[PDB]
């Protein structure tokens, strides 16, 4: 598909659902969600299945479509 559904849960138990271009990278995803989650992109750490997502990698590489990613500040 052309786009990915990505859920983001913060430590305060808020879960938001985003729909983004399927080739979007992690740095760009942080920028996409920053206003919604009220955490500046440079202060975001994203975690999925035990691992910290790296800025230069594509979301798709982590196979997160339809899945929950956790977001922590700093």
């Amino acid at each position: 598909p052309d786009s990915l559904e990505v859920l983001v849960k913060t430590l305060d138990s808020q879960t938001r659902t985003f729909i983004v271009g399927a080739q979007m990278n992690v740095k760009e995803f942080k920028e996409h969600i920053a206003a919604s989650v009220s955490i500046p992109s440079e202060k975001q750490r994203l975690i999925y299945q035990g691992r910290v997502l790296q800025d230069d990698k594509k979301l798709q590489e982590y196979n997160v479509g339809g899945k929950v990613i956790h977001l922590v500040e700093r």
